[PDB]
């Protein structure tokens, strides 16, 4: 009972790890307001916070495999929230100080990020294992959905940004003590050399970094595209939007958690399919929106929230692919990179690629709301592509991953 109280404190902080992620992105608008900045200053932080977790995924792992595990961790929590108490005092006069807080977050969590799955993956055994990254990632939907009502709700009793970034802190501190204590006892250029020449992995990556792609134009760009689609037709919307996003989540890992359940309780190669499936399922009903909202009388948009499902249901079993085609001494260097290739590859441009290829299209007709909403779903259109594309990889990983598994357990059992 002591691993399973330890994996519910990681979970914990995972939720305290995506309220601070998301906290900002909450009172983004009231920041501008204190600051005086643009919307390219909003850019700039999001920007440099990914950077940052980019560039800072690689040296956690490293030291995730060689060193001290739960003491990075710990120290990593302790650290966002020390940064982001300290940041909170700030004033008005530099800006750049709020940027750097955001790197310096984003450097912390990527730590938190890239060591504490490692964990939950050596602690626990098949069922347990898999409900307990089943948890890991239910924790982010529920944090962002904190991070929106805290937000909300504070600048409701006091609207400023000051008072956004004091209320995680402190229970992260909290969670960083009870990590260090309750948690049970814990050449690099060949380890990458090894982990590329792994197909499973390399495949496995591409479809995360085409399911982050995915999410991330989705979750920038919808709400506006709604929006023309109700000026069509003829703020809220994002509130509307991000509640969608936050139950669908819940709905994809519970769905997606218990039809691995059942289909490797069937099969040999369930981890990879229970994916592909989804992810050409949920393609499907993102193309349903498009096809829809030109009656939005009778429309519903409804194909959203049953294309977020099926596209998150495929969070804790890429984990678990992870898990099985890589040895316990390369899993943080594994997991480090497989979060240096989803960010690079997926939502760290994807949303500013979408708004290029939108500017490209509304070129050609003179500005008008139809003509915006038409060029803008031509342009979200170009995500089920890649959707589909990451489907693709997930039907190679299932081709490969009986083959990979075996590779691995030979290494292992010597």
């Amino acid at each position: 009972e002591k691993r399973k109280a330890a994996a519910a404190i990681l979970s914990l902080g995972n939720v305290l790890n995506y309220l601070d992620r998301y906290t900002v992105a909450g009172v983004l608008l009231d920041i501008q307001q204190h600051f005086g900045v643009k919307d390219r200053g909003a850019g700039l932080l999001q920007s440099v916070f990914i950077c940052s977790f980019m560039v800072a995924a690689p040296i956690f792992g490293y030291l995730g495999d060689r060193f001290n595990r739960k003491v990075i961790l710990s120290c990593g929590i302790f650290f966002w929230s020390a940064v982001t108490f300290s940041s909170s005092f700030i004033p008005q006069q530099y800006f750049w100080l709020l940027v750097l807080s955001r790197g310096l977050v984003g450097i912390g969590e990527a730590s938190y990020s890239t060591i504490a799955p490692t964990i939950i993956g050596d602690l626990f055994t098949k069922n347990t294992r898999t409900l307990m990254l089943s948890v890991f990632y239910f924790a982010i939907p529920l944090g962002s959905g904190l991070g929106y009502i805290t937000g909300s709700s504070v600048k409701q009793a006091a609207g400023d940004w000051h008072w956004a970034l004091r209320v995680s802190p402190v229970l992260g501190m909290i969670t960083g003590t009870l990590i260090l204590i309750l948690v049970p006892a814990t050449s690099w250029l060949r380890d990458m050399k090894a982990l590329i020449r792994n197909r499973s992995y390399v495949f496995s990556s591409l479809a995360t970094s085409a399911v982050s792609f995915a999410t991330g134009a989705l979750g920038m760009w919808i709400p506006l595209y709604l929006h023309r689609a109700q000026v069509v037709q003829k703020a809220k919307d994002s509130l509307i939007f991000g509640a969608i996003t936050c139950f669908t989540g819940f709905l994809g890992v519970v769905t997606g958690a218990g039809a691995t359940r059942w289909c490797r309780l069937k099969t040999q190669r369930a981890d990879p399919l229970v994916c592909a499936v989804g992810m050409l399922g949920s393609a499907i009903f993102i193309c349903l929106i498009f096809v829809a909202a030109k009656s939005s009388i009778v429309g519903a948009y409804i194909c959203i929230f049953v294309g977020e499902t099926l596209l998150f249901s495929n969070w804790a079993i890429t984990a678990d692919i992870l898990m099985y085609v890589v040895i316990p001494t390369r899993r943080a260097t594994a997991v480090a990179l497989q979060s240096f290739t989803s960010h690079l590859l997926g939502d760290a441009g994807s949303p500013y690629l979408i708004g290029f290829i939108s500017d490209l299209i509304r070129q050609s007709t003179k500005d008008s709301p139809l003509w915006e909403f038409l060029s803008l779903g031509y342009a979200l259109m170009l995500c089920p592509f890649v959707v589909v594309l990451g489907g693709m990889f997930f039907l190679a990983t299932a081709l490969f991953f009986v083959s990979d598994r075996a590779r691995a357990e030979q290494q292992v059992n010597q």
